[PDB]
C-alpha cells in the first residue's frame, strides 16, 4: 500500500502475565537458556535438556496475543534463570508485553494493572545460544492415552518414592504406571470408564509397554498449571511425549527418550 | 463344605487418612515395629531406643468394614517406609491391607469412592523382636483430660524454654511449667464448671512429675486422632497420655517421669 | 517498700498481635533493645550495629487497656528473646507486661477473653547502654504515601536486581529502580494530588535519592501495622519511613542516603 | 573316685579382651541380639539380619582360648547393644573370662590386668531369643577374590559416595567395584593377580559380575580390625561370601544376597 | 622510713598458662561462675554447684606464680564460661599475667611467647556475684584411699555406662567400685598393691561404704589433667571429698554429698 | 593433520594439591567455573553477598601433563567435586579431562604402584558468567606471615566479634575485636629480615576492619603455603594471597567495614 519499513518493533503483549509465569516455569525445569524464535505465525521455543535425552517443543500461536506483531523472523536467546526470576515478581493478573528493537542486546518486559495505576518494566540482556543442533522425532504414534493433567502429576511424584524409573503399560482397558526400589513397590492403575463424557481416554492399537526417567516426566507434569487435561503417545522404541495445550491458542509439547535393556 | 485358595489376613479401613495419621505418630516414637493381628484386631506394641517410653496402640476388629484373622500372625513392618507410601495415598481412599500365606511381603491396596484409580503398593516385613518392655499399671491417682491440640500447642510452647517440662495437678487446675536459658514459663489451665473443649481435672490428692518434652512433642502428634486426650499421673510411675480412636480402638503412650 | 519507688510499672494491651506483630518488625533491625516507659507512654529508639538506620517506635498510653508508670523507669531486653516468647503467644489473648522493684526480671502476662486459660512468661533484662544519638529532624521537602503492602512488594521485588534501589520523585508519581547481574527493573507508581488507595505524593520539587534495600526490607516489615506507608526526603539527608499504629503511637525508621 | 558336681556350666577366657571389643563390634553391626552356642567345640554365634538378606557365622574354636570349658551344650542369648557398651569400657589388653552357671538367668564377665592389682566384674541379663537357624547356604564358589581387608573396607566407604549399590566385576587381571547416584559415578579397579607372581589374589573360573547393598557391605568391611586380607567368594545369582580369619583359631564369615540393582 | 600508701592493684603471672588452662576447664564443670579471693597468701576460689550438693575450692599458693602481687585482699568475679572461651584460645606454654587495677570492673590476661614475637591481651568484664553461703566441712577422719587420678577418671567414666550412682566400699583388701541399670551391674575392685606407688594407698580405720552421684564425680575426675595421683577421703554419713594436689603450690578440691535412705 | 588438540586433559601428580584447593574455595560457594586456556586453569568466583572475591590460578607448569588447545569452561558443583575428592588418596595421581561436548568430565585416579585405578566422573554445570570484577591495585601497605599463625589469630578474635580490626604500623601489625565476652588483640612484631618472622613493608600507617567470616573461610589457605600476604589500601579491598609459586596463586579479597 504505498508504504515501506527498516526498523523492528517486534512487541507482543498476553492480557493475563500468569500464562508466562506458567511456562517458563515449566520450560525452566528442563533448560536453563532458550532460543525464542518469533515468526508471524506466533513465538516458538525448542530445546533440549543438556543430556540429550529429552525435547521440549512450546508454541504460543500469534491468536494468543492481545497484540502481536512479527514482521521478519527474528531469533531471541533468553536466560531462563532469570527470566523465571522477574516473572516470579509480576502480578499474574497484570498484562506483560515483551518487547525488542532493530538490534539492541536487550529485550523489555512491560508489565501493567487493569487500573492503569503501576508500571512496571524490567530488561534482560539476551544470549548468544547456538541453534538448536536439532531435531523434533517424526514419528507416528500408535497408542494414546489422555487424562487428568494433575492425577498424572501426582502419579509422577507418588512413583518416586520407590524408584526412579517408572514403567508404563497400555491396555485397552485402562493404564498401569509402576515402579520399584528401596522402600518397596508400587503401581497406580486407571481404568478407562467408557463410551462417554469426560476419565482416562485410553486409544491404543495393539498393548504396549514402555519404561521412563521420572526425573523427566517429573519436569514435564508441571505442565498441568497450563491444561486440565494432559496427552501422552507412545511407539515401540521410539520417544514418547506428552502434550500439554493452551487453551487452542498453543502447546507444550515434551519429547522423552525410552528406556533401554 | 470348603477350604482353599488360601491364604491368612485382611484388614480394609474405609477412610485411609486413619492409617495415615497413626503411623505419623507412632513412627514418630519408633522406626520399625510388630503388627499382631489377632481376630481380636491389630496392635502395635514398641518402646524407644532409649527405653524410656512405650507406644501401645489398638485398632479394634469393628475399626475396619472389613477384617479377617484366623490365626494370630505377627507382621514387623519399616514405619518409616510405610509413612513414605502413606504419604502418597489419598486421605479419602480406602485402604486394605493384606498378607498371604507365608509371603515375605505385606500389600497395601487403595481405591477411591468411584472405582476408577485403584493403587497397589507392597513391603517387605522384618523379623522384628518381638519385644520384651513390660506394659505397666495402674493405680492412676490423679487423671486430667484436655482439649487435644491445646496439649499439643502447650508442649510446643514449653519447649522455647526448656526440654524439660513439670506438670503440676491441683482442685480446679493444672499447671505445665518450664525453664532455660531464654527464661521461664507457664501455662494455667483452669478447671472448674462445664469441662469440654474446658479442662477435667479429676485428682485423689495433689501431685506434681516432670518429664521429657521430647517425647511429650511426639505423643502431642496424637491430637490428629481425637479431639481430646487424657494423661493419668501417679507419683514416682509412668505417666500416660491416652488418645481414644472413635470407641474402635485406642493410641496410648507410657513415659517414665525424672528424677531427683 | 520505699527506696522509693516503688516499684511495679503494669501495661497491658487488649489484643497481643500489636506486641508480636511490633517486636518482629523492631527485632528485624537490632537485637537489644531498651525500653523507656514514661507516664506518656513506651517508647523504643534504637540503631542498627552498622549505624545507618535507625529505629524510633512510640506506643501512647492511651495505646493499651490500662497502663501505670509512676516514674521513668528504663528495661533492657532481648529481643531474640522476646520474640521467641511472643511467638507462642495467641494473637487474640491479652498481654499485661508487668515490672516490679528493683527486679532483674520483667513479666509478661497472657490471658484469653474467656479466662480459661493463663500464661506467664519471665525474661531477665538487661544492662544496655545507652544509645549514642540523637534522632534527626525534621526539614521534609515533599513526601509520599502508599500502600503498606505495595511498598513491601516493591522493594522484595526490587532485591532480585540489586542491592541498592534508586527512588525517584515527581509532580505524577514515583520510580523505585534498580540494578545488578539479573538486568534492570522499575516501577513507576502514578496519581495526581492527596486521596487514599493510590498514591500520596506531595512535593515541594523533584528529588531522586538512593538506599540499601537491605534496610528498606527491614522496615517494609512495618506492612503489617499499617495499611499505608508514609516515606519522607529530604537532598543528602536521611529519609525516613512511617507507620503510624492506628491513632495511639507510631514505627519510624530513618535511613541514610547512598552516595551513587 | 573323681569328684562329681559341679558347678556350673561355662568358662571361657581370652588372654587378650580386644578380640572380643573388635568381634562384637563387627557383628553388633548386623544384628542386636543374637545366640552364643557353647559347645565344647567352641563358641559359635549363627544370626541373620532382621531383613533375612544377609548372615553372620562367627566361630571361635576352643584353642582361642587361654581355658575353655562347655561340658554340655548351652545357647546363651544376649542383647549385643548392652555387650559392646560393657566391652567399651574393657581395657585391651586385659584378661576377659566369660563365665555361666547352672540354674542363672546370667552371665559374668571378668577382666583383669596382667598385674592382678585391678579386677573388673560386669554380668549381662541373658535373654530367650527365638530361631534361627536357617541356617547357611553352600558351597560352589566358581570366582574367588582376596585383598587387604582395610583396602576393601576404604572402598565400600568410597562406593558409598555415590549409591547405595554397588557392583563388583571379576575379571582374568583385576576386580573393579562401581556406583552410581546423584553425586555422579565411581569405579575402583584392582589390578593382579596375575600380574605374576602374586590384594590382590584373584582366582576365578569365568568372568562373572554381581551386585549387592553397600549398606551391608559396610557392616561386614568392620572386620579389618581382625584379619589383615579378607576373602570374598561369589557364585552366579548366589550369595556371596566375605570371610575374615581369626588367626587360625577361628572365622568371621558374612553372606550376602545379590541385588537386583 | 621509705613508705609509700597506694590505691591500687593486683598482678598475677604464671610461666605455663596451661595450668589456669587446665584449671578453669575443672571447675567450669561445676559453675559458671566464681569468686577469685586474692591475698597475699594467693589466690583462692570457693564455689558451691547449683543444686547446692556439691563444692570446689580451689588455691593457688602464692609460691605457685612466676610473680605475684596481691597488696591488699581485692575479690574478682568472673564469668567461667567465658574465661573458657579465652583460655582455650592461649597457647598451653606461652605466659600467662592476670591482673587488675582497681575499681575499673575489668581484669585483663596478657599472654607471651618464650621468644617475645607475640603479644596476647584479653580483657573480661568483672562481676558480682554474691558471697558465697556455704561453710567447708569439717572432721575428715580417715578412711582415705589414694589412686592414680586418670584410673579414678576412668572408673567413673566406666560406672557410667550402668547407672547415675556409683558404691564405693573400702575395706583394708581394697577398694571397690559398684554400679546398677538397664544395661546391668559392673564393678571394678582395686587390691592395695605392690611396689611404688603403693598402686593404692588404702589407709582406713574402720570398713566403710558409701554412694555418690556419678554426674559429679565426673566433673572431679577432670582433676587428673593436674595431679598424677588423687585422694579421697570419707566419713559415715559425710561429705567426701576428693583431693588433687598441684603437686605443692596449691590443691584442688572438690566435696560431695552422699545419697541417703 | 599435526592434530591440535581437541579435548582437555590436566593431571597432577599429587593429588593433594586438588583436594587442599577445592577445600579452600568450596568454603566460599559452592559452585564454580573452570576456564582451562592453554595458560592453565583459572577460578574466578564471588560469594553469593557479592562481598567476598576469590581468584585461583593454576599456571600450565603445575601439571605434569597438561593440554587445553584452546578454550572451554567448566562449571562444577564444588560440593560434589569434594565429596569425591575427600575418597581420593593425596599421594596418588589425578587427572581431570573433558570431551568434545560430552555433559560430564572425568576425575582419574592412579597410585605410583599403577596396581589401583579409580575413575570419577561428575555432571556438570550450566554457571551463568561471574560479572563482578577484580580490582585493583591496592599498593600502599603489604604484610606477609605465617599462614598457620594467621589461621591461629582469627580462630582466635572469633571468640570475641564478628568483626577484626588490622591495624599496621612501623612496629608490626595489630589484630583486635569486641563481643560480649569482651575485647582480645594479638600484636605481631616485625622481627625479620626473613622469615617466620613478620614482614610488614608499610608506606603510612592503615587500619581498616573486616568480617571473620570470610577471613576465617580464607585461612583455610594455610594448607597450601607455609606463608600468607595481605595487602591493603584505604576505604579498598584488602587481598590475602596464598602462593604456590611459581606454578600458581590463591587470592581473596574482601571488602571492608564502611563507619
Amino acid at each position: 500500500g504505498l508504504v515501506p519499513r527498516g526498523s523492528h518493533m517486534l512487541e507482543a503483549q498476553v492480557q493475563f502475565a500468569s500464562l508466562w509465569k506458567r511456562l517458563v516455569e515449566c520450560i525452566n525445569g528442563l533448560v536453563n537458556e532458550a532460543n525464542f524464535d518469533c515468526n508471524p505465525g506466533g513465538l516458538s521455543v525448542q530445546a533440549m535438556d543438556s543430556s540429550h535425552v529429552a525435547l521440549v517443543h512450546m508454541l504460543l500461536r500469534d491468536d494468543c496475543f492481545v497484540k502481536y506483531q512479527c514482521g521478519r523472523n527474528s531469533i531471541l536467546g533468553l536466560n531462563l534463570a532469570s527470566l523465571s526470576k522477574v516473572l516470579k515478581i509480576v502480578d499474574s493478573n497484570d498484562s506483560l508485553s515483551l518487547r525488542h528493537d532493530d538490534d539492541s542486546d536487550v529485550v523489555t518486559l512491560t508489565s501493567e494493572n487493569p487500573e492503569k495505576t503501576r508500571k512496571c518494566e524490567y530488561q534482560l540482556k539476551l544470549l548468544e545460544i547456538e541453534a538448536e543442533s536439532m531435531g523434533i522425532p517424526e514419528m507416528d504414534y500408535r497408542s494414546t492415552v489422555t487424562l487428568n493433567s494433575a492425577e498424572f502429576a501426582k502419579i509422577v511424584r507418588d512413583m518416586q518414592v520407590f524408584g526412579d524409573t517408572v514403567t508404563i503399560a497400555i491396555s485397552k482397558e485402562g493404564v498401569k504406571f509402576s515402579s520399584s526400589g528401596d522402600v518397596g513397590q508400587g503401581y497406580t492403575f486407571l481404568q478407562a470408564a467408557g463410551v462417554s463424557d469426560r476419565g482416562v481416554e485410553v486409544t491404543m492399537e495393539e498393548p504396549i509397554t514402555l519404561s521412563f526417567a521420572l526425573r523427566f516426566m517429573g519436569i514435564f507434569a508441571k505442565g498441568s498449571t497450563l491444561s486440565e487435561r494432559v496427552t501422552l503417545k507412545f511407539a515401540k522404541d521410539s520417544p514418547c511425549m506428552v502434550e500439554y495445550g493452551i487453551d487452542n491458542v498453543g502447546y507444550l509439547r515434551y519429547y522423552l527418550a525410552p528406556k533401554v535393556d
